[PDB]
């Protein structure tokens, strides 16, 4: 059972709406599909994309070292931001991160299908 988790939101041009609410929906989804997780998350973090990996690691370091699981929302399917996230996760102990595109994670049509795909990655990390 994932007990301590939160989310990290990497800002794009447009502001994301309904994030906390979708995170709750996501946790419910995970529980229904056989991945036990506390239905409640600790308050999430939102930040613009920093200029360097060092700057990024400094910012998210406490977040990632104090949680078992972090759901990360990226503004676009940009593999460079994705890599920045994976580098920090690579040197952090006791945490798993999963990266998602914000629009897909939030948009009503196709949300459940997307949740299901993201759940594949989550399952592999814990199951």
């Amino acid at each position: 059972k994932i007990e301590k988790w939160t989310y990290l939101e990497l800002k794009g041009s447009k502001a994301n709406e309904g994030v906390p609410q979708a995170m709750t929906a996501f946790a419910e989804f995970l529980n229904r599909t056989g991945i036990p997780i506390n239905p409640r998350f600790s308050p999430g973090m939102s930040m613009s994309v920093p200029g360097s990996e060092k700057e990024f690691f400094a910012k998210v370091k406490e977040l990632m070292s104090s949680h078992q699981f972090v759901v990360v929302l990226l503004p676009r399917k940009d593999v460079a931001i994705y890599n920045m996230v994976k580098r920090a996760a690579d040197i952090t102990f006791g945490v798993h991160t999963v990266c998602c595109v914000a629009e897909k994670f939030l948009s009503t049509k196709g949300q459940l299908g997307y949740f299901a795909n993201v759940g594949l990655k989550v399952n592999l990390k814990f199951g």
